[PDB]
């Protein structure tokens, strides 16, 4: 066996506060992986160092025969937390690689560059909360006014909102404007805007 394990993986995006589950794939030509360590670029053969803490990862059934064929690939689970205080700008990405070893102690080839993102290569891509969510069109809620909307006017906004995205962290805060613009704060701090028009409309025209 001159040819080490071959993997393919994915475009692994999280988002602050949120929970994440990606998995990979690692075949070889023997049809046995024994080990599997995901890291950094920087360290030596034996280096298992991965940053950030909060990336975790596991493998099951290892070192068994016939777990890494091209009929049942072995799975790599690429899973954590992330945190509210993770910094994102636009440049919020850590490249990481995938390394597994076959019994003959071959191990995957780790080359830097961009066209080989989605294999032993992959992006993990940290994004803002809001960026997980695409509210829903919501039932609109017909008011009195739209300049003067009132405070239980507004409650109703933002339940029927709600009502519409289920999906949204139960710690999320809706808030409504006199206007009725819709502001949907997560629990990172990030937010989604939802503009009046779609949510609320009176019969004064
Ligand atoms: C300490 C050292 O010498 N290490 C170098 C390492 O710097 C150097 O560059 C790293 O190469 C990898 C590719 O293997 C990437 O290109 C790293 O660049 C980026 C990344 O993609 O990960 C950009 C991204 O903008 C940065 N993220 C943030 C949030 O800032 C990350 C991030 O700094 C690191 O991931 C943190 O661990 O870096 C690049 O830095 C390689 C080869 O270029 O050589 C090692 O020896
Ligand atoms: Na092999
Ligand atoms: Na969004």
């Amino acid at each position: 066996d001159t040819e080490a394990p071959q993997v393919k993986s994915g475009d692994y995006v999280v988002y602050r506060g949120e929970s994440f589950e990606y998995y990979a794939e690692i075949t070889d030509n023997s049809g046995q992986v024994n080990r599997v360590v995901i890291r950094n670029v920087e360290g030596g053969a034996n280096s298992t160092y991965l940053s950030p803490n909060w990336v975790k990862y596991s493998t099951e059934n290892l070192g068994r025969p016939g777990n890494a064929t091209v009929q049942n690939p072995l799975r790599t689970r690429i899973f954590g937390e992330v945190p509210l205080n993770e910094i994102v700008n636009e440049k919020s990405y850590y490249t990481r690689y995938i390394v597994a070893w076959d019994p003959s102690g071959n191990a995957t080839q780790m080359v830097d560059n961009a066209n080989r993102n989605g294999l032993e290569r992959f992006v993990l891509t940290v994004k803002s909360q809001n960026e997980k969510y695409d509210p829903a069109e919501s039932s609109v809620t017909y008011v009195n006014n739209l300049s003067n909307l009132s405070t239980s006017e507004r409650e109703a906004v933002a339940a029927a909102v709600r009502a519409a995205n289920p999906n949204i962290p139960p710690t999320a805060k809706i808030t409504v404007s006199q206007n009725g613009t819709v502001t949907i704060t997560y629990p990172d701090k990030s937010t989604d805007t939802i503009p009046a028009n779609r949510v609320v409309k009176d019969l004064q025209i």
